[PDB]
């Protein structure tokens, strides 16, 4: 939720990964 952002391989323009969004897939927040 929040602004976090679901992107495969890797997180665009950001490196604070909170899990992963499924297969194949990153899911990261930018809080900290």
């Amino acid at each position: 939720g929040l602004l976090c952002y679901c992107r495969k391989g890797h997180c665009k323009r950001g490196g604070r990964v909170r899990g992963t969004c499924g297969i194949r897939f990153l899911y990261c927040c930018p809080r900290r």
